[PDB]
């Protein structure tokens, strides 16, 4: 009982071959994703926002009470504020009181993945970056707009009193495995288990990945 399985052999070689024809391998809840996506998971690549997004999905689906949105949810409401994210919700077929958690995967320029938690039960709202250099400016704003997100999306019945943290996690060995941490921190998160993983389970979560895409997961 660990949160990352450990594929077997039949499993392990689908994912061998997806990314040797480097096709759509899946269409399914508005994610289509390639074996160009899909080579994204491929040892030592950039996650593109398209796995983020399978992944954040299937955290959903996985997780009662739990909604994960796209990366493409903090850019409008950074940028656009609360009105450029007001329907976000309700597309989820849910209201705001009725969650323990929201997580919301963060792009930092370009390139840095990091990782937003709000914790509707514990009164929390957590900033998990794998790649950390402390609080920062940005840090700061990223806090202060989900904040802003909890406060406006309840009609202000809640989030005023949250309390703002940066929440330690496993420090990724290389430049490049934001992604996968973030989805690492994210399954934890949900599971509300401590965040004590290490390296070898997140390569490990490369693979997983890769078989909930190719044996479409998302039902």
């Amino acid at each position: 009982g660990s949160l990352v399985p450990e594929l077997n052999e039949k499993d392990d070689d689908q994912v061998q071959k997806a990314l040797a024809s480097r096709t759509q391998l899946m269409n399914r809840d508005n994610i289509e994703i390639t074996v160009r996506d899909f080579k994204t998971l491929a040892p030592r690549r950039w996650l593109n926002d398209t796995i983020i997004e399978f992944f954040m999905k299937y955290i959903e689906k996985s997780t009662p009470n739990t909604v994960a949105f796209n990366s493409f949810f903090y850019t409008n409401l950074s940028e656009r504020g609360y009105q450029g994210v007001r329907r976000w919700m309700k597309r989820k077929k849910t209201q705001i009181d009725k969650l323990d958690k929201i997580f919301t995967p963060i792009n930092l320029n370009q390139s840095h993945w990091a990782l937003g938690i709000i914790d509707l039960k514990k009164k929390t709202i957590g900033y998990v970056d794998s790649l950390s250099n402390g609080p920062n400016a940005m840090s700061f704003a990223i806090l202060t707009d989900l904040q802003k997100y909890v406060m406006e999306e309840s009609k202000h019945t809640i989030g005023e009193d949250f309390d703002l943290i940066h929440l330690d996690c496993p420090q990724q060995p290389n430049g490049y495995d934001c992604g996968i941490y973030v989805c690492m921190n994210t399954l934890y998160g949900s599971a509300d288990a401590p965040l004590d993983f290490d390296y070898k389970d997140a390569i490990r979560m490369r693979r997983f990945i890769a078989h909930l895409i190719l044996t479409d997961a998302l039902k």
